[PDB]
């Protein structure tokens, strides 16, 4: 037998830093899941115990603290970039590190009109998140994210002409509910190192924040023949706005709300044109994925 | 053996409903999880398999979405007591209902800064509910709450002054951070039928308003001396603010950020008035629970 | 206003201790978590702010260690009995402790079909679970209780004769599968302090063994004419077999598996005698409790 | 634009198939989550909103339950096979079908030392998963696994002699606690198609069975040197055992058990050799991976 392939490191590491401006008293938060895993030459760890080869997990999670004590941690994309590219130029035998980062929302609050100097709330489980690989000789490859934004519409979305045969029960519908969760995911041309990396910092919180906007226009706006036809809409738009963006996918469930029919009890009318109260169902579900890139 | 108390019923009963304006277009979508469970003279369905006294869950289901179709599903203290009420009326054996809901934030998207007639967002995981107690002969027993508010302020928090023996090692402190999810609880007086609660409808959103408004404003200008102290001056300004509410509860965590030492690295300094970066504990954590009423 | 209740304490608080025989290289793992409040003259630290009075909740913590080292933690009911009867002695003005323990299950492999001497399973994510309140001057108030046992039968389970009116759509049925988690709860009789608590100490592991297993065997065995009918079969014959429980509580979902009608496809026959393949549901689900005490 | 890759389907599709033994009158119970995920000459439906070429997701459904009605649910190889091969086999322009099932565990209740005919019970959360994936002209790719395998020995793990630097602050160590959750896959050769995986249709269970076993066993004996020294051994272990997998996979979180220093309180000794109460960590972990092929 041979280790065909091996990574290890430290998940769940939790991370929380605070900036103080002292002139202003402004103080602003930031909160983070970070996992990082380690390649390299380490074969031996596995097949001889040969520990000399390790760097201790939880020495990755020191660095990590280090880490952000010593730099910025926003945007995601840089702070992500200057983790991995740290192991791959401290190690001599690691040449390539993996790095993942959820960043939590902490919002400013808002109190009496203005906004409070030190005081945030969590305004929903939506996550902002990167992966950075590092990749020794091979540059930066950076994937960034949107998760867990959770929408509905209860109108202008229609299905119809779909296949139909003899596994075919689905009424085709021009009004129907569409809810689903986002998660997209736009992926960075290749990075050369830290100084390119550094030299595009503007644009990372930039297209997040377009990202973002171009989904829920699209979402609200488009008299949606299908998920797949809407979707595709949104990463057509993300595409053109962004030239160092290569690739754009979306995963997208659908959620799916049933009509409930209520004739059976005194014929109250409740479906169709008449339908006020529906089911949601908590499963099974649609799932539809597609990864949209250049000509 | 005897039976001692009984009570059976629907749980997780997921609910959405949506209003149509024709003059308008608007839409305005309301989604829940509604449970009931029923009590009365059913000892016998259990003692002797006599299920004729059964008013089946499944019934109980359809119930719900009938008065549901019916009536409207705001404010939730009005639905809950609408429900609870048509079982003791129906059902000559049945004596008590007992509605828990819990309504799911839908908040209407704003694209290019106007308000979108049918699309919604869920903004958080914040939970408004309610638990209605219908108990035929002694009225309606309401507990209105909010739930899933987490918030952190990052200063202006400080523990000192608590009890030191040999089994304590904490140390005080004047400055540190403070972050919770908050579950508050009013409890309306009794009201002796479905017309009173009636004529108390408009009061039930602004008191809901009120003690969100009042939660977060306390929260984020409170010098905070202990969880304790700071959540006796929200429940304080909830009680004086409407007479109708008997109590108040608070139940919150405090939910700990420890300070990271990073000096065996470099001399590093990250404590005190030094600390940035700082480790979030999942586990172990503080509950404090009060229950403050009138005098 | 008034502090009308309070409570305070850690949550969360996991804990592991091993067990080590030095004679027959033996060791015996317990894992479990820990939540105590107390109660007791500290309305002062939530009115004016007075932190005097607190026992600071990281000092809980650290107590409730301490306590793990110098002591048993088998059986749960000891345990927990010991460590509140700690609190209200060795504090003045602290008068109610509230332990809750829950015990994760680390059951002991078999490897070659012989005992192993160091190597644990979690066999099942059914808890062990104990509430102690300990009460100055009004001794110790013990509830044990099993939860997260997941059963299902595939037959011999009925449901005819409930109640029908304009409500009702469900239709009788003489076959049908019955799944549930169980959540059983039985409560001793007061007991005056730690030396009655010690003097009955075979009978706690005894009764929780006596309780599942007459859980497992009623269920399977019995022809069930509904949950109602079956829980309180379980519950009497846990009463009889142990003489100083109090009460018994069962709270059992009741987790439905519907038939697939498939006629519509090539006339196939899945329905009734037929049935074959069913479709789990995860929402709604009946819920159905009971307390049963002694005549 | 265009589209660079896409695929739909159903997940979360929760299916009960039982078996019935007319002669002895024992039921065998099978439970799974199901999803497919389709792919081929569908563009047209994201880029120009042709649904024609659209098999609905609630048909994909449909097709699910048909499939389980008429064919063996078991080994679940098997069942994935048939059912992504169908939808390759039925529809002209669809290419590939992924298929992934989660097998849930009901295991046959003995009461009073027998096997009951039709009673069960969740013993653990632990899976049995297969990805299947069949991709027309290509043949079937099979992986399986298991997952949610939680472990835990209390002694006879070290980790001493890995790199120390300025980031290190971990002590070596020659007695911990090891506790991890297994998720491990096995990759069977590709097979030609149907007849084929018929053909090894015996070699499933016996792998699992296989796998399952040399996992436990050498966790429990190996006096392990570091996760990756064990884990490379269980996997060279099941790739002796059965010559038609070619690589086996272990996913292993390390899950912390921190020592408790105690000795601030009384002397008290809690540490090294006189370790009795620990403090499980629910994050950070260790994770560690490897792949083992075949020379
Ligand atoms: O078994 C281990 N492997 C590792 O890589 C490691 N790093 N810290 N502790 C560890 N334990
Ligand atoms: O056992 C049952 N008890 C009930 O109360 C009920 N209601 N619907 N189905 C049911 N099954
Ligand atoms: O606000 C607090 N209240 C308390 O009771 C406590 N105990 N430890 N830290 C604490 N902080
Ligand atoms: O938008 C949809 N896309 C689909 O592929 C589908 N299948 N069923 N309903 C559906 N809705
Ligand atoms: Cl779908
Ligand atoms: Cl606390
Ligand atoms: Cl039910
Ligand atoms: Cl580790
Ligand atoms: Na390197
Ligand atoms: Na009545
Ligand atoms: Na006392
Ligand atoms: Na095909
Ligand atoms: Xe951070
Ligand atoms: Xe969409
Ligand atoms: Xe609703
Ligand atoms: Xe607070
Ligand atoms: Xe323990
Ligand atoms: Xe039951
Ligand atoms: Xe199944
Ligand atoms: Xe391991």
């Amino acid at each position: 037998s041979a280790v065909k392939a091996a990574r290890y490191g430290k998940d769940n590491v939790r991370v929380y830093k605070v900036h103080k401006d002292e002139k202003t008293g402004v103080q602003t938060v930031y909160e983070m899941t970070v996992c990082v895993l380690l390649e390299g030459e380490i074969e031996t760890s596995y097949t001889k115990a040969d520990n000399s080869v390790i760097v201790a997990t939880d020495s990755i999670k020191n660095t990590i603290y280090i880490t952000a004590k010593q730099n910025p941690v926003t945007p995601p994309e840089l702070f992500g970039s200057i983790l991995g590219t740290h192991f791959i130029e401290k190690y001599n035998h690691i040449h390539a590190a993996h790095v993942n980062i959820v960043c939590h929302r902490w919002t400013r609050m808002d109190i009496d009109g203005k906004p409070h100097p030190h005081s945030f709330i969590r305004d929903s489980e939506e996550k902002r998140n990167v992966q950075v690989d590092v990749v020794e000789g091979k540059g930066i490859d950076i994937k960034s994210s949107l998760s867990g934004l959770t929408v509905l519409k209860s109108t202008n979305s229609q299905f119809w002409g779909f296949l139909r045969d003899e596994y075919t029960t689905l009424k085709e519908t021009w009004d129907r509910i569409l809810s689903t969760d986002v998660d997209a995911t736009w992926q960075w041309k290749n990075f050369s190192g830290l100084q390119e990396v550094r030299s595009h910092v503007p644009k990372f919180d930039a297209t997040w924040a377009t990202a973002r906007e171009v989904t829920l226009k699209t979402f609200a706006e488009d008299n949606s023949a299908s998920v797949q036809a809407t979707m595709y809409k949104m990463a057509e738009q993300i595409l053109a706005r962004q030239q160092l963006i290569e690739t754009v996918e979306y995963s997208l469930p659908n959620k799916h709300y049933f009509e409930i029919d209520l004739s059976w009890h005194k014929g109250l009318q409740n479906t169709g044109k008449n339908a006020e109260v529906f089911a949601p169902q908590s499963d099974p579900n649609g799932l539809i994925k597609c990864t949209v890139g250049r000509s």
